[PDB]
């Protein structure tokens, strides 16, 4: 029942998987000081860089000391092995009740008040990091990464040590479906007007039900699109003027030219 174990007895890995990425493994665990069930994510730590793998163990020493309402909580982290396999375990707070991207595929659309409600949230928990000395920049923020405590819950902000492998500068294979990011994350050059941009991309994403530019095949017709300006599709569909009007002071090409997230914060649109 239990195949793994922090060396302090603390946490347990059950052989339960619940999800996959391209470096990841996700298990279900136990926190036997709390009696909680957690996440134990394995990273595969052979795919890794040597300055990715630096990167890794500072952020997440940094992370175990984060605490707030709509941010996913970070036990703890180590190195571990199983067979030929070398990991780095990192354990979380365990969220059961989906994703954003989850939501929508599931209920296919967002109502109004649940988008207000739900932007707003996710609006502090990067207000919370963007204010931490010095400030942590998410980097990645997406609609598979921002957890729900429940259908009808709040929403957390999650993999915030994960977005450390975003690999925004490499060269990527086309296969699956093909991504932006904000105009200067493709030269790795970011603050925090990049998670304003991703912010922006999450709110078009619930508000239309759909990941923007779908009308690419591929990575390199978006980047030509998003770093001449050229906005997705799906922006014309979004039905709200005042959805629409946030979105678009958000996905700004120049970074200097989107609103702040205090100005967000401040909108009429959130109280």
């Amino acid at each position: 029942k239990a195949v793994g174990m922090s060396n302090d007895g603390r946490f347990l890995k059950f052989d339960i998987e619940i999800g996959r990425g391209s470096f990841k493994t996700v298990y279900k665990g136990l926190d036997t000081e709390t009696t909680v069930e957690v996440a134990w994510c394995e990273l595969q730590d052979r795919k890794l860089t040597k300055s990715e793998r630096q990167r890794f163990k500072e952020e997440a020493e940094m992370l175990k000391g984060l605490q707030h309402p709509n941010i996913v909580r970070f036990y703890d982290s180590w190195e571990s092995t199983v067979k030929g396999k070398k990991c780095i375990v990192l354990v979380t707070e365990l969220m059961t009740s989906g994703t954003l991207k989850t939501y929508l595929k599931r209920f296919k659309v967002m109502k109004i008040k649940v988008l207000r409600s739900w932007c707003r949230q996710i609006l502090k928990g990067l207000q919370f990091l963007h204010t931490r000395t010095p400030p942590i920049i998410h980097r990645d923020l997406k609609c598979d990464n921002i957890f729900i405590t429940g259908p009808t819950g709040s929403v957390k902000i999650g993999d915030l040590g994960l977005a450390t492998l975003k690999r925004a500068s490499f060269a990527k294979s086309v296969i699956g479906t093909p991504e932006f990011m904000a105009p200067e994350m493709y030269e790795e050059k970011y603050d925090e007007s990049v998670d304003v941009y991703a912010f922006g991309m999450c709110m078009l994403e619930m508000a239309t039900s759909e990941y923007p530019y779908s009308e690419c095949q591929n990575a390199a017709q978006i980047y030509r699109r998003v770093t001449s300006g050229v906005k997705p599709a799906s922006f014309d569909k979004v039905a709200i003027p005042e959805v629409k009007e946030i979105i678009e002071g958000c996905i700004r090409q120049n970074k200097d030219e989107r609103y702040s997230i205090k100005d967000l914060l401040n909108h009429a649109f959130f109280q």
